[PDB]
């Protein structure tokens, strides 16, 4: 039984030669953790969580440490995780002062009769679960402070993973800092099932990135899976769904897909999207269209 | 075109003879407001909002005043509204101390570059928009206080098709009895709480929120319509899937772009009403439909 892990960063382009290598190493690390969990017989859920925790902790990515700032220069995070076997899910929105929103989303799934907690109640739940509070300042990066000032002045005028485990289970995890200069309490697509991602053993798993409002309006992740159900390949499904978002709501973004049959793809309508996939002892990586590197994974 | 408005309450248990009549009058009033807006040439969005504001203000219904209580005996509300023309939307979650979450969801849609605000940020936005703050107690009913105590010791919506061919949905709720602080249901989530698309139709749902979210109930219903199923087949298939896959019960109302509509549920009951071609349709229990004329 051949397990697969696919990871994505946020559509980033253009980037400096030296930052491109840090992004590359970050993607490799996330996919290595994810694949490593799968190879030891771990679940698709553990794999996607492991991969996303890596990207949250990595300051080079828009999730956890490295999250973009809202209008007040604060880090407000969203995350969701879904299990394709029983459709079990966990999600958090407008979370602050925690290192790993995806672990909190996993906790919502496993420890509550719910699948979505927000802001104050999500903060209270994190405290009750013994999740350590970190200075909100430890999530803020200088690059994100500059981005915010740039955005505010111009106005003068989103990571994830999908997996198929050894037992045939599929899962997705999506985590974000949102959009630069967002309003206080703005909720994106990331914590919303069907938009931020979707996982179903009878179809496959999707994790998305891009303009959250657009992803929400088109239900991007569930839409992708609807084309797969209708007989389209993972590539056709991704193209059709992304294409529809572009034409209908003028939205750009990207997604990663894994079908129940083991087919996978990473596609985007934005400039770039860092991505990596691991399957059959091989690591696939890319950032720009039609520029992919494949290396052997012992 | 012939405009249509469909409204729903929350799935209800066997209720008292006199409570059924207040429920009936509430549903009639919501559909009357909705239909009245449509008949004057108003948009589908204005119609669904008008119908839902009525149900929020009505203490008989689980939205606005009459919202079920959370674990702390407080009212925390969720709402979403969508316009089928451009897929523009507005949603709010864990909102407190405001009379009309649906009006706040409409303001998110019209006055911000976003479509979903939560808790503290939604409250800040409401204040900046001049939305009056009401005491939490004004949203609390005695029936709800009893429900909470009972539970501890062990949801409304509208769809419309306007004269210009636009479709819309509005969904508003108090959530589930004894829910955790900050619990977000299906109601403010596009594709789950509802979905509106001029190229298909509009859906508004009710029931076990977690189940509705997991199956993407409203968008799922519309996928079946896209595949050639009638509004009735689509509703049955989607509700049936929620029941079998995630053990969830609930209900929904649908209006297709062609004018076909239906109200279906897997729960015990679901108060509903529909207005089209000067006629009002109403029911609570399966196959109890009453039809009356309206000039
Ligand atoms: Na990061
Ligand atoms: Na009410």
């Amino acid at each position: 039984g051949n397990p697969i892990v696919v990871v994505h960063g946020g559509g980033a382009g253009p980037i400096s030669k030296d930052r491109k290598e840090r992004v590359h190493q970050g993607m490799v690390r996330a996919a290595t953790v994810g694949y490593g969990i799968l190879r030891e017989g771990g679940s698709a859920v553990d794999a996607v969580e492991g991969a996303v925790v890596a990207l949250e902790d990595d300051p080079e990515f828009n999730a956890g440490c490295g999250s973009v700032l809202n209008t007040n220069g604060e880090v407000e995070m969203d995350a969701s995780i879904m299990d394709g076997k029983d459709l079990s899910a966990g999600a958090v929105s407008a979370v602050q002062c925690i290192a790993n929103p995806i672990k909190l989303a996993r906790l919502v799934m496993e420890k509550t009769p719910h699948c979505f907690l927000t802001d104050q109640g999500a903060a209270q739940f994190a405290a009750a679960m013994g999740v350590p509070e970190i200075p909100g300042e430890k999530l803020v990066t200088e690059r994100n402070k500059k981005r915010l000032e740039k955005e505010k002045h111009e106005k003068g005028a989103t990571v994830g993973a999908v997996a198929l485990d050894c037992k045939g289970n599929v899962a997705y995890a999506t985590s974000t800092g949102g959009i630069v200069n967002k309003m206080v309490g703005r909720v994106g697509d990331s914590p919303c099932l069907g938009a931020g991602g979707y996982a179903d053993n009878d179809i496959g798993a999707v994790s998305t990135t891009g303009h959250g409002e657009s992803i929400l309006k088109v239900n991007l992740a569930r839409l992708t899976l609807f084309h797969i159900e209708q007989g389209k390949t993972v590539e056709e499904a991704a193209d059709l769904s992304l294409g529809y978002m572009k034409s209908r709501v003028k939205g750009l973004g990207g997604l990663i897909v894994v079908s129940k049959t083991g087919d996978w793809v990473a596609k985007w309508t934005s400039t770039s999207m860092p991505w990596a996939a691991a399957k059959d002892g091989k690591l696939h990586f890319g950032i720009d269209p039609d520029d992919t590197t494949i290396t052997d994974l012992p």
